[PDB]
């Protein structure tokens, strides 16, 4: 395949949380014009991942997604709070392309067999949070603070098993660091499955997305990073490209 770049936005309230800095936008929180916005200048799907806890949250979430549906032409993936059948069934019926399901994954392996027996595979992202314990790869919940004792060699195989559709790896280590992607995790997880595999946590520059692919990413998401206008979409395709990534242009 190519490579996508994939961009990240965190929801409270259906608002993005800090927003961005492209000035040219009408309102600059709004995750639906910030949403179309990226898939107009080179974003390849989007994540739209909601840190609400709240009593009707469930009802925001379906809202934007009936809003954004209509509006967004590349994939949508939502997680955030989905931790049973219920809520990405009426995530997906409501707009959602794909769910990503993380705790709920590990708690109950076969929440991911039934989504993806209804909705197909392809509609299943299971997010796998891990940080080096003791030499070893371990696999995390609850916003990586709970070491669930699984050790990464056996969920991911576990995970493509149980029939999910693609991988995101993120390396707790690397929260809030911008020195890379942990690209020792991602070689070590590319042999293990033949599951897509999408980086997560460490972007800082341009260069740390060409290192995630020759890792064997089949992509790279970042969220600040973009929005903060740290690395411009468009540029940063153009670098891959120079050096031989196979990445999606435009050209005008
Ligand atoms: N994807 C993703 C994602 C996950 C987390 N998270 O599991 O805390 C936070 C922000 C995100 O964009």
């Amino acid at each position: 395949l190519a490579k996508r770049i994939d961009a990240a936005l965190i929801l409270k309230d259906g608002r993005v949380v800090k927003g961005s800095n492209f000035e040219n936008l009408r309102d600059s929180g709004d995750p639906v014009e910030l949403g179309k916005f990226y898939s107009e200048i080179g974003i390849d799907e989007l994540s739209f991942w909601d840190i609400t806890a709240s009593v009707e949250k469930r009802k925001t979430m379906l809202e934007l997604v009936e809003k954004v549906a209509e509006q967004i032409d590349i994939p949508i993936t939502v997680g955030g709070g989905i931790y049973d059948f219920e809520t990405a069934s009426e995530l997906i019926l409501r707009g959602a392309d794909k769910v990503e399901i993380n705790t709920a994954a590990v708690e109950n392996p076969s929440l991911i067999t039934q989504i993806a027996q209804t909705f197909g595979s392809q509609a299943v992202v299971v997010y796998i949070a891990a940080k080096r314990v003791d030499g070893e790869f371990m696999v995390f919940t609850y916003s990586g603070t709970k070491n669930t004792g699984i050790l990464l060699r056996d969920w991911v195989v576990e995970v493509e098993k149980r029939g999910a559709g693609e991988i995101v790896l993120g390396s707790i280590d690397r929260l809030g660091t911008k020195s890379g992607y942990d690209t020792e995790m991602i070689r070590f997880v590319r042999p293990l499955t033949t599951l897509p595999i999408i980086a997560h946590r460490g972007a800082g520059k341009t260069e740390h997305f060409l290192e995630a692919f020759l890792a064997g990413a089949d992509a790279a998401k970042a969220d600040s990073v973009f929005h903060s206008r740290e690395i411009d979409v468009r540029e940063l395709k153009e670098y891959l490209k120079k050096h031989g990534v196979n990445v999606r242009l435009e050209g005008l």
